[PDB]
């Protein structure tokens, strides 16, 4: 009912978008920024131009994540607003297309790992690409990428089946649970589009991460796992855990509902007499948003995914006002974005319908 | 016949140039900037030198529109002032020559769309080039570019005939009505120069854009259309609409006269006790000249095409004085151009005799 | 014989140099700048090094004119001062050599016109180079460039013979009278060195520019002509006219004497109680030195060519004092040069013996 | 047991780490800086990415020593904390891997000395790489690099046998005793891993450096030796001596014990009432840390190797506090590092278990 | 007089180095700058690495002179201090090796003169290289470069034999007497090392420059000579003359002793109560160190060569203090070097034992 002094819309309105079958005016102004201006908007063209990311100063290694999080948000826009589904499909088509430019995956070759970014490992890239394939087809019904979707899904499936641990590495001896959660979710999307049972591998993965990679008492994942050396980095990560639990909640709700409360105790800091919240990146500090600086942003998505309106309001009251949003000519801009992936992650959280709902998204109007 | 500060000539003077068969002194001073100084004036050489555009900081993707709009203005100078027809012919020759330099069309290749900018799609470029081919021949009677004109017109004609929708896309699945209107307008020019009836396609296109791409109540076109996904971007665009209605008015005057009064109500903001006007780029905002920033400029051209002297005076009183024109050594310069393509569009609007009149331009000598 | 603030030597002194057989001390200090410091002075080396022009921030397209105007000044230096004739020859050799470096002519290729700078058109370049070939041979007696001189003179002669208009274009459909006057002057120099009569084409050319390209009432040429489209840019150009009249005065003095007074009335503004002058680039304006900014500089050369000491003094009182000349360690420098080609054009005007006098220059016997 | 101002932990705590089987909290925070943040931490990936060194402005020629000194510290972390041994192995794996990127060794080729950095000479590079091969196998027990280890050991051994002087040169005619001490130590590591007696060549080398390259009264080595001309640069070097004695102490302790007290008299300046010390780089000056600026840092390592807790405390009270250390989000940072290789050498000194102990390191098990 | 603010050691100390058989502490600190710090010191490595000159902002065309002048000083360090002779030998080895990198000679190819920097002309480069070959062999006794020394010495000797004038040019028609003086001096070095008599051509060269290239009244050489055009640049050059006289003094002492007094009258300006001196680069000015800015520095070398302790002290009192020397960690640095080649030339002048003394240098046997 109320509007904090730096907010564009209430938490109640964002949560009510799907019920009203319409996005809020500030979410529409974000779509305007994404689509409106010729040449320099990010979703103007399927070509290999990245002026939009250059204007925002996005580091090259992060463009792939920017594109993915836009894509995940567009999928929920499609489910929220039938009137906007066609735009979302058009944007997803451009997203898939840009995701394959060498400007996006080229770091894999620059680092010396090879010329093929999908053949082996590099799950940090092809996991998002594979999920984007499926989200696009669920939204649009187009089979444009169906051959490529089935190819990358088979590659992913075979790689899981061959590893003694459950899941896939990004680089040799570098295993990240959050990147695996994206890959497993893409098997569910494929199963939903086809008749397959690629998701059958999800059980062993949840068992594997639950006994080996998670601190059950604090409800937090460790930074990363290294199978060849049997090592686990001894720090628990807030941004890691929030992302993983958000995507897991769409495959196995009970799993994430068990750790979410313990997770909030470990990392979440409520302040300003309960009106604001910020998130510790790791244990043993009171500093907020260390490391990659995304603990608060990803926790905002997790609260949305978990339906935690109180924490969503508290995190947004910390994130948005200091970023100084403004709407000029019906288009959204942030003057002091507080982190990398800022407008992408706030966009995603405001519209996110939950990864489960995207799995059950209805077919298009044919 | 009053003259406010920063205006160089009255609106009555501009509208009376053709009856007097003489351009106004500030239009002559624009022609001096275009032609006078060795090396750095835009029309000094047919070679691939672009110092003039580098001096103005024209983004590379905009040079093709800068060249084209110069060309369209030069065609009207040819019709206005017989004494200048040879000079305008010479400039048109150089414009066509520069339009073919890689520095002008090269973005098509950088984005990954191919090595031939005219073979498929890319109507945003080859449409203007095709029109310039024809306008050059109407002014001069020279057949220098006649073969290329017949080749590109044939490509345009075949591409229209092959599409299930009426028109041609710029990029795969990106349809822009303003870019199609240039291509359709060029078919009429070819018909005037030869006996052809390539213009027969205009009926289907006017029916198509009227049923799918226009908001009949507000008289405004949507930003863009995307055939593959059947999507239409949900924003109406002033610069899209002003440009399209201006060009359609030379092919079907009744069409543009139908929506013009509603277009003005949707986009045009009169202020300063009726002496000035500025234009919204889209609905739902009071900010003027958002998006690419050309709404007021393109509405100035439309007012010229439509014979709306009052609106023309209001827009020029907003656009020109703040740009600080000065005439030094009989050459026109603006100290603070308010947008991209500024001196090009003000030049064009000041001389524009109407796209219908360019089509019905009398033949040259022999 | 008074010296205004900021002037280095009197107009009477510049005009008296040939009679005294010695250049003024400030012309000597300009040659010092041209020849003195290793590596960075413009006439240090025959190699393709251009440090001197980079230090001056000369636009690349303008380098060719810098070299050519230095050469024209060095040719008069040879005629003025026998003790300096050998040095002028050495400098002319360096000038010709640098003139052929790709850094000087390469714009012809960047602009997409081809890989050969002399084969066809481009008279703006090969015309100056052809004149420099001949002036070099006149100064030194050397035949080092005689072959290249005859080849390019034959190239020019043939291009004239083939055109329905009189002269040669720079780019297709770009005809510049000032660039043609350099080319025609080069035919007289070639004829003077040998016995030929290549200069016979000058009659048709002067007939052509007089009937089509000059406004006889105002004594001023239009900016340019464009044969293919039959167009003439409708602005009269002061720097075009001053340059063209100066060189024509060496081939047909009566021609330039007929228009010079009308040129002064059209473009020249005397001010400061008759002590200064500046030149409007075109009609219909009060601005001085618009366009390329060379109207006053070339009119200074024209006044020298015409023997107009009064106008020369007025123009130099406008051009030099604001540039703040100084002589440091016997070398000339300008703190605020007012235009492109500044030290080159003042150099040329101070020593210029007349293009006709250069044609009749005596051998180094 | 008292804590000097600006210090993070006591000298007693650093020295007590191995007995307590735990690193101090600031050493753990240094490991976090090395491992925590995606992409930009130094040991995130085995790829040829060097963002961490670009952020620190490390000169290209110094990257190889940065990696090596990190490696040596991680080896001691393996001995100190069994709980951290697997992570240390993982980091060592990444270290040798990064060590072989052209960005690290490429100066050998840019300087014109050849295309193969291990073929001949260049002991300043392959000496460290070879030691890293063996330390990785000592820590992890992996034979991953065993083949390359034996290849480079034979190269080194054969090069020693062929020279009339004892050792190997860096660039042609550039002999550096410190770079040789690294290679000889790698021969002992190979001997420990296998049965070999490659270390037998160490006797002739110790005799050679003792009669030709050291000033015996001042306990100091000369800058360098140049076999072709028989020349010895007539300056004694503190950083050269500190490094050489430290590594020699692991092969022949008696040698380093003999010169250490003379080295301290020659170069070390105690000040601030015995609470601090800094090191002169050469004789005949009172300036500290001239030349490469590493005399004090390397002497900190030597005091650690020699067990000199007093000098260690005095040097650390001089180096660390002014560098303004802080711990943010459980990660260590220095606001004003005082030299090259700053956090690398302080890290090594704080954990260093002694080069002899690294040789005698037990296998991983229990 | 004591030690003025900015002087590191007295002139008496520099002149006494050879008698004490030991360099001064500031000369040792210069060698430390040359040898101490890994990677960035100029003589760290024989490879084609030039960080040291990039840090000093040495223009590329001057690196070859920086290396040569370092080498000449290292030759004297070898002769002054036997304890440092092995070091000087090693540095000379590095000097020769770096002298052959394309970064040092590449200007010849960039300017368009060819791909071989020693084949023809370019005496400005191969002259210094040839002297360094020989100086290296005298200091060390090594034949490492002997073949190359014999080949370049034969190239130089043949080119002298073919020219109608005495000497070799740098570029076609660019003759510099100071660059010829390096080349002839290298012939004497070859004669001392072997039995040859290549130096016999020195006589014709001293006759030629004495009659054509020097103003005997002012004791000064003109800037340059141009055989093809018979030209001589009409300015006398202090830096040119000081250098030539210093090197000629080692081959024919009487020649330099005759012109030295007049050179001082022409160029040297004493001031500050006899405690300082600065040098005019050319006649007709009071500005010091015009042109390339090296007149005072080269005159410091000449005073050393001539044994003129008073002028040496006066020049050093002008050159060093303003450059703000300091010794940090036993290494010498100048905060405001006053010219190109600053620490190189002050280094050389402080140690220079005389070119004749280097010619008669004893072996290390
Ligand atoms: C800018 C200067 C000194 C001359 C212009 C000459 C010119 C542009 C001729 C046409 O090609
Ligand atoms: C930037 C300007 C003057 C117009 C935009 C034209 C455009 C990009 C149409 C779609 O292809
Ligand atoms: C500058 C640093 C950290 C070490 C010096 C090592 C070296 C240059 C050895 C000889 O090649
Ligand atoms: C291995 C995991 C990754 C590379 C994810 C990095 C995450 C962000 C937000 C840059
Ligand atoms: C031709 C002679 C030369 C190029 C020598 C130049 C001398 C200095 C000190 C730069």
């Amino acid at each position: 009912a109320e509007l904090p002094p730096g907010r564009l819309a209430t938490t109640e309105d964002y949560f009510a978008q799907q019920a009203k079958q319409a996005v809020t005016p500030d979410v529409m102004a974000q779509l305007a920024y994404m689509n409106y201006i010729d040449f320099i908007s990010p979703f103007y063209s399927r070509g290999c131009s990245f002026e939009a990311w250059e204007l925002k100063h996005t580091p090259q290694r992060v463009i792939k994540y920017s594109i993915a999080f836009y894509a995940y948000g567009l999928a929920s826009v499609a489910l929220i607003d039938p009137k906007l589904r066609a735009l979302a499909g058009h944007d997803l088509d451009i997203a898939v297309s840009k995701m394959k430019c060498k400007r996006v995956w080229g770091d894999w070759e620059e680092d010396g790992f090879g010329t093929d970014p999908i053949e082996k490992e590099n799950i940090m890239y092809k996991g998002h690409l594979n999920l984007m394939y499926g989200l696009y087809q669920l939204v649009t019904g187009s089979r444009r990428y169906e051959a490529e979707h089935a190819h990358l899904t088979r590659i992913i499936h075979d790689e899981i089946a061959a590893n003694p641990f459950a899941g896939i590495v990004c680089e040799p001896d570098n295993y990240f649970v959050q990147c695996n959660s994206v890959a497993y979710l893409s098997l569910w999307v494929y199963d939903r589009l086809h008749g397959t049972d690629y998701r059958a591998a999800t059980r062993a993965w949840l068992d594997f991460i639950q006994k080996d990679l998670i601190d059950p008492e604090r409800g937090a994942f460790y930074l990363s796992y290294h199978p060849e050396s049997g090592a686990v980095k001894p720090w628990i990560s807030a941004y890691t855990t929030a992302w993983t639990l958000a995507m897991v909640h769409g495959m196995d709700p009970a799993f994430s509902e068990r750790y979410y409360p313990r997770f909030k105790q470990t990392f979440v800091e409520v302040y300003d007499e309960g009106r604001k919240a910020r998130v510790r990146e790791t244990a043993g500090t009171d500093d907020a948003d260390g490391g990659v600086g995304l603990a608060s942003a990803f926790t905002l998505l997790l609260a949305r995914e978990m339906g935690d309106q109180q924490l969503f309001d508290q995190l947004l009251n910390h994130l948005e006002p200091p970023a100084k949003p403004s709407i000029v000519s019906a288009s959204l801009r942030y003057e002091h974005p507080g982190s990398l992936l800022f407008d992408e992650l706030l966009f995603l959280a405001k519209v996110h319908a939950g990864f489960g709902a995207l799995l059950r998204m209805p077919p298009p109007a044919a």
